[PDB]
């Protein structure tokens, strides 16, 4: 009679395991800036790009961004990882990838991908779990693949590495009686045909997630999370007032237990998740008119990244924002990160926080 | 204060529902044999068709199967949906799909996809999961998208629907150097670079799963597999003698609590599992040697389907094995499916059992 084979990996407790946005951080991933493209122009960017910015993406869909701001973005992301490692945090990066190739599944083609800056965008991490999540955008079908060897990694060491099942993102994904000249109030250019979501549309409590509905994730991906991290956490969707959402990391940012930053002017009726916490409203950004901003809203300074309870980094020409985290109590590390924001995230966005030491716990 | 938003989706309670090979049948899948393409020739085909069939596989590489064939094979899986629909049993078909369109990701492209005809090798389903496995080959890369519309409805309905992480099949997914003549000993010609498996390598008997690695199920696939499934399920592999292994329903069947179905000349060392099981050898096969196998063995009469633990669907022009069914307690519902046989599969690899009455239980 035969024996069964054994285990082909070892025991070994999980690389990734985080519960919060604010827990002292061990293990952060770090996006890059390498040779990207301009995606291709459709209903996804119209819906969400400043409609200042159209005739630029209309011009070079597909093509490159100017070299001149890609260079400063570059070296404003890699400051930020040289300051992560400084502070004792190990950093993983992404590999570089040819984003100008032709793309083709059954029912789209592109002329390539987008970049392999955001990590948050396009994983979501909780507990030991890493997911994979299905993003709505044709240009961002193989984000995941510059990560993949931090995945695999990851994996064999005992992470839950999974994925939501790959979108087919065909026409019907796209609401076919959208206004585009009707910028408020929100209506989704997303349909429920498929369960879709960017990771950045949610922010971590513990047992607690906040998420929202927007034009990147619908209500089908948020019950697509709900059933796959399981009854242990429960994910409460809310809805706020900002025109085009779509990521909630510049509206709602959990900075340490019972305090949160809120983006007073969208956030008129606040989350009763937050009753008994206290609410830390942020100034407006010092940010030049003149800046380009391609991908988000003024409010892109808020998007801070916590080290632990007590420390934020946060864009170094933020003078208000920086004097307001000190009144509250907070030690600010300051970077230099404008020219990246201009590419649509900062802090927050270009990291993936997947260790912080703690335990899982309600804070509401 | 703002009060979240209700849940999506309703109570119900999930149709998949599974735990045994056995357990009475109530809803499955069926393929169906649509316009298919030959796969484009590559060193996975090469591992694994049969050597006779090699000058056609290089020949009609990426082009079409002999209609005169397709249409017997076509029938015949119309006459199984319907022989299930009339035992009272929900029959689900995927959608046809372009099986002739190009297809590039970042790392290879083809000329399209494979076939619809084998849901048992692209999707895998226990308890309340069903899971897009990552499978090895590149032709059968978006297999799943004809069949999005039974799962996107099952997963409304409270099915756990879930992913691999889709490979990236680079050039690294072979080894680079390997011989083809030396069958013995078994050598992968897939590596370890990513999770890989086909959903044929698995068979289900409620808390215990029997599987073996193969050309097309690597050594972190069975850890993926089994990390997602967690600690309710144990998966058991085993080696067996069949040269140039792919999928194990062919090889070990498991008909009813305690009676396996064990192919002899391929395992001289039964699993330690069936020390305690009544084993049944199934005679040799009946069809005349010059009938066309494109993808298999002359032992795929063995892949039979059980409705319940005494009722099995069997070839019907496969005397000796009917017979030996009936002799061992079987009732036998036949059905013509040798030309199904042709493009690799029977009854088993045909279907997947989605719900079966029954709660999960031990049977070891």
């Amino acid at each position: 009679y035969q024996k069964e084979e054994p285990s082909y990996f070892s025991h070994s407790p999980s690389p990734v395991e985080v519960y919060t946005e604010w827990d002292p951080l061990e293990e952060v991933i770090v996006g890059i800036m390498d040779d990207i493209r301009v995606p291709d122009w459709d209903k996804s960017l119209k819906a969400i790009i400043p409609e200042e910015n159209h005739d630029f993406f209309q011009t070079y869909s597909g093509k490159r961004f100017p070299e001149e701001l890609l260079i400063k973005a570059r070296q404003e992301v890699e400051t930020l990882a040289q300051i992560l490692q400084a502070e004792g945090i190990r950093v993983k990066r992404p590999n570089e990838s040819n984003h100008h190739q032709p793309i083709m599944t059954p029912h789209f083609t592109t002329g390539g991908t987008f970049y392999s800056a955001m990590p948050r965008d396009c994983l979501f991490a909780i507990g030991k779990k890493i997911i994979e999540v299905p993003m709505s955008w044709r240009s961002r079908y193989f984000e995941t693949f510059a990560f993949r060897d931090i995945l695999n990694d990851y994996f064999t060491r005992g992470a839950e590495w999974i994925a939501a099942p790959k979108p087919m993102l065909s026409d019907d994904v796209w609401e076919k009686d959208f206004d585009f000249e009707q910028e408020f109030p929100f209506r989704s250019i997303i349909t429920e045909v498929e369960p879709l979501f960017d990771a950045a549309d949610f922010m971590k409590m513990g047992r607690d997630i906040i998420g929202q509905r927007s034009h990147a994730t619908n209500k089908k991906g948020i019950e697509w999370l709900r059933r796959t991290l399981g009854p242990d956490y429960h994910i409460h969707i809310y809805e706020f007032d900002e025109p085009a959402p779509m990521h909630i990391d510049t509206t709602i940012l959990p900075l340490a237990p019972g305090r949160v930053l809120i983006n007073k002017g969208w956030v008129p009726q606040i989350p009763d998740i937050f009753k008994d916490w206290e609410i830390l409203n942020p100034p407006a950004s010092n940010l030049p008119d003149d800046h380009p901003l391609y991908m988000s809203s003024n409010w892109i300074h808020t998007n801070v990244l916590m080290l632990d309870e007590k420390t934020v980094i946060v864009e170094e020409d933020e003078e208000a924002l920086i004097s307001a985290f000190r009144q509250w109590g907070f030690k600010t590390i300051l970077c230099p990160f404008k020219h990246f924001q201009t590419f649509g995230g900062s802090f927050h966005c270009a990291t993936l926080d997947v260790k912080r030491s703690g335990s899982l716990k309600s804070y509401i």
